[PDB]
């Protein structure tokens, strides 16, 4: 069978039922090459797709683009082609003083500051990961030697006002989001990103297994501009971790 | 030095406890406490019966919540004022999936917020999620008891009747919001209904408290057969054995 | 035949079609003994049930527990057993400076700060008492010599943040409820409690008659935490209101 | 002193009135005023016609509201600026219960807020509830007139057509929110539909003003969609007697 | 043959008109009608005064709406039942932007739905948007008059007082939703407040009817100076001249 | 050097451009740029490919948005930080009206906000509407190309599948909110579906930026999902010529 956007067929996946889904198309090859026999399948729009083999089993690596909407297309179309387990890796900004740049976060639930999640389940439904995937991600992250936090992630449809950034063209933030950083901090939320609410809600309500692991590249209470060597090390460890989490999920 | 308004206990009464087991039914409090060492009755007011006990040398509180988020929210708050930081809920549930059997255990990984009290702690966007350590301890304890364990989403309703799409009622009416809702939750993979977890999990996850929920399955909306009496007795006993073992794992 | 939670049958109620529904199971016997031939029927969880006779007619007294959810179960199961009129009594915190401890309030409508009401009617629907019950409660309260206020009650699913209390473990209140006590005060709301929105909405949308009378035990302009007489007077009033509802 | 922006009257014009009767139709204002003593025309602008009269020696205002919450909210606000504290709404209505007959009276004990203006005074959780004294006076006046009187909940809609689930319309369609709504309100025991009570009652109950509504039934929606003389005449006699009871 | 319930007119009374000019004030109806040929009084009931006239030989209806979406919705519906398909709203307005002057005209490109009646036609997500041809005709007519014309967003409120964040009122109270709202709309570029456009535009755009709104500015929430009688008289007269010219441009 | 977080370009790179053409697909950026003078590649990062070109002597930037409001919102914000004030969206769309044929063009006059990002700029009541000059320019350019052009409302969804009521999916399920929604939008006169306009139009209209959307119809949902290749190619080629001519009209 074919799909509308991803440009791959079921045959291209060689029986893969697990996908690693980074955001950045450029990260796809980097992840694939941590496994055996990486093969470029397709690139169209924000969707770059590779296959590789992990302990003899086919695994697909597919970028999502930025945001719930583009993520939702990739997950749906991969599911049409037989994928049932989705491991999200990406970078994130921490909002708690105790979470340091270079730490890792495994999301136990997401604050749904998105729109696409509502296209799968009403707001009352929890944006939570599959327990096996979260468990595998925690184990892989801890085994790497990283400092790992389990907790709630705020997942926003914007990078700017929905994360209460004021250093912008207008410098304004709509009422809903004024004072919101402080509120999430007080409620113990660890970090911000832009895809987990959609991913987790879609999967948890559709019989798909999903989880999210992230490297902390900035801390909002500190500075916006990351140090290059620190960022590189964090990014490299994250992709090693997500591949090990995939290994733990294979049956 | 204060005595909290509803529970009628003081901090000193808890002998340093930082963990509470919180069943719904006041009559179950003594039953849980007696699985531990040196159980002592502290107080009973309204739906709140409170005992203390000792588990591997550490003080633990057992406190009933009553039915529903509102009465649960009072117990959790007043215990937190007195130093309790971890809350392990144990209780009965009805399953709504055919693959879940009477006698099985469910550990909630997140709750559908069909309640009102959760909104008094966090807006609806916030996830009603357990602490990961508590959920992990509950899964391990449940598996070690020999039970079949399901991890998944629980629908947490402010009513027993229309919010669980029951029609066998005085009016036989279910408001628009809840018509067809059972099938919707079933199709979304929800395991069960109960009436306190959304409040508990949202309150704790947004307030720096650790919480989780484990439940023995005593009825299944999709199975017409009458649950076996012996199985029910065994399930009640196993549930509370499991929650005490989960507490042991949290205090280690 | 025997309802799921309350542990009583229709026969146990001896034809009663009116219930007095306090919150605390311990107050059930106290109310029943204000009437004739009180009989203990059952106790389970927060639900203690008695029957008694008032001017020769059977009346039920049944506790609700705290909150809309446990209240909704009691009302439903009593209705299954033939009860059609529900008189809520309890205590409350006033938020207006002119409403004093010891005064009584009869709710004319509730601010729906609960969840269970939404399981019976959408938010647009008014949480309002049956007019005959409200009329009987006002008459009973006034005839007792009490100072009586008719007005709006804020009915909250929490005792703490939803009533904008800050002497709490977190010492914080979510955005929705920050500044809310002053807002309700400005809007003329009289008091806070925790069951009326559920009770009134459920009954007004289900062909049941309900109302709420409450004795004031704290004024929130004075302090947050409450410290016998007000309770005793309140239950005498609700029994007289029941007398007025009997046909 | 000031002349209010829309109503075109001053506080002095009202001769100390603290109670207003507020029908919808400007043409009804003189008809209500003439049931009292010394009626005098004060002003007419847009849908707002204003008279003063005397009832048992006390000044009373009669002021039309126009159709809907928005125009009602202006009249109530401006009258309150000029000292009015009690508002008695009279009008006609469509019943949705089969046992409520044309010619019956309804006194609203609470309104379903199917309007927008109520939200400009209180959030949706707040009850659209009358003042208890006004509702009590209206019930007594209605009964004393010999009318069959119903106390209960009224659905108060910002539209006459889709919000009252009428289908004999240009589009013949009703938006999702209102499809099946008449049956739902019927099942919930709602008595009737009209268009101003949610705004009036919410505004007043949240602003330290006393308000109530009484209405004569001119159609039963179990019978037909499209709808009077004797019902209107009896309704205004009733509201004037309710006013008398409030001034005593 | 039927006579519509509120407006008190029949289809035959409209003499084939498919376009209506809909001012708010019943007293303005005759004034607009007299700008055209052969004006004829049809009916007056409540806030609804109805005239017919002829514009370049074609029948045009002029019908007042009263204040607010609810009364407007009745007029539009009943006129549509009688064959009217195009609705041109005219009035005068204040403005909330300092660059908009008394005497300028505003053509609404979209409305902030601070009303209730719009929701009786379409859910809140739906845009309160004019028909493009009507908006185009109104802009052309307004500009041809020599006035400075602003195309932009209008805030359409179910109240004159709290929904426009007015504090000079009986209570001085503005509910939370509307506290700080004026500044918010100003910062978002909203031009003005009025009380009917959200209902009108949403109703029509979701019902196969063509609608638009044009207004002369009579006050500005942000300027010190008070406009003189002459400017206001000129603005009122220009607004109705403009709407009649917009009608001319819409005729086929 | 003024820099931005995602786009990888500086203000200097844009050579004073105040207008951007913003297609969805990065591959379409060079195709649009080459219709103008001196196109130069600036950067490519993630879904964002950026070129500069010159149109009648004025610098213009072409920048892809990616799929969806969230990625669109980043591009628009960062371009605005670098001085861009006018945004012309071009793309493809699926029509839902039987009278709107494959190969026609649509200029959006307002969007149904079935997205989340719009709410991060303005509450739901605010209209997702284009700048009137941009919409006018797009209509003229589209007409001048010989296309059949429709002006009207567009449904703008955060999903391609359930939010557009597609059932031929992995689960075959559509959440309650969206069941029956296609028919509802059809009945309300909505022309088409796409996934970025609600965010774009709301963000810009509430932030002092001018925006509009023009689209070629590549499928009609009442017909078939699989486009014919030659027809699609013709439609896509015409759309990019049209958006460049609309830009010319805006800069005149
Ligand atoms: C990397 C990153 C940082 C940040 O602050 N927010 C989001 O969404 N992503
Ligand atoms: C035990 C049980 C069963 C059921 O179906 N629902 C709830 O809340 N509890
Ligand atoms: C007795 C009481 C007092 C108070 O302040 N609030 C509630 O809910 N109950
Ligand atoms: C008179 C009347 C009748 C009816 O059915 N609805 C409304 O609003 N008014
Ligand atoms: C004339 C005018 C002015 C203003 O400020 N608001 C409304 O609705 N109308
Ligand atoms: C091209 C296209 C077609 C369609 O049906 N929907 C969306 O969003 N885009
Ligand atoms: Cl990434
Ligand atoms: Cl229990
Ligand atoms: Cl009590
Ligand atoms: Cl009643
Ligand atoms: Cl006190
Ligand atoms: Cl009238
Ligand atoms: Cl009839
Ligand atoms: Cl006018
Ligand atoms: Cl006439
Ligand atoms: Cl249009
Ligand atoms: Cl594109
Ligand atoms: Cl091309
Ligand atoms: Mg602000
Ligand atoms: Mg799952
Ligand atoms: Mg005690
Ligand atoms: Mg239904
Ligand atoms: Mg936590
Ligand atoms: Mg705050
Ligand atoms: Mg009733
Ligand atoms: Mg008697
Ligand atoms: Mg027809
Ligand atoms: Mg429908
Ligand atoms: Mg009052
Ligand atoms: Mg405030
Ligand atoms: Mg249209
Ligand atoms: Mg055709
Ligand atoms: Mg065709
Ligand atoms: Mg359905
Ligand atoms: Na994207
Ligand atoms: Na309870
Ligand atoms: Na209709
Ligand atoms: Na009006």
């Amino acid at each position: 069978k074919t799909v509308f956007h991803l440009g791959v067929t079921e045959a291209d996946l060689n029986g893969a039922t697990l996908a690693i889904i980074p955001g950045d198309p450029a990260r796809v090859q980097k992840i694939a090459e941590l496994m055996d026999n990486p093969v470029f399948l397709a690139s169209h729009r924000e969707y770059t797709v590779y296959r590789a083999e992990l302990d003899g089993q086919s695994v697909v690596v597919c970028s999502t683009g930025i945001g719930g909407p583009s993520t939702s297309i990739a997950v749906e179309e991969l599911a049409q082609l037989g994928v049932r387990t989705f491991l999200r890796v990406g970078t994130t900004g921490a909002i708690q003083p105790h979470v340091n740049v270079g730490d890792m976060i495994v999301t136990t639930g997401s604050v749904r500051l998105d729109g696409a999640s509502l296209h799968f389940a009403p707001m009352e439904f929890p944006a939570v990961p599959d327990f096996d995937v979260a468990t595998a991600m925690k184990a892989a992250a801890q085994e790497s030697g990283a400092t790992v936090h389990m907790g709630v992630t705020a997942s926003s449809d914007t990078f700017y006002p929905g994360q209460e950034r004021y250093d912008t063209f207008t410098g304004r933030v709509v009422r809903r989001f004024q004072g919101s950083m402080k509120e999430w901090q007080d409620m113990g939320v660890l970090n911000f990103e832009m895809e987990s609410a959609t991913l987790l809600t879609m999967c948890a309500s559709s019989g798909l297994k999903a989880g999210c692991v992230a490297g902390v590249i900035i801390n909002r209470t500190q500075k916006e501009i990351p140090d290059h060597a620190t960022l590189k090390e964090t990014e490299a460890r994250s992709i090693k971790v997500v591949v090990e989490a995939a290994r733990k999920m294979l049956k």
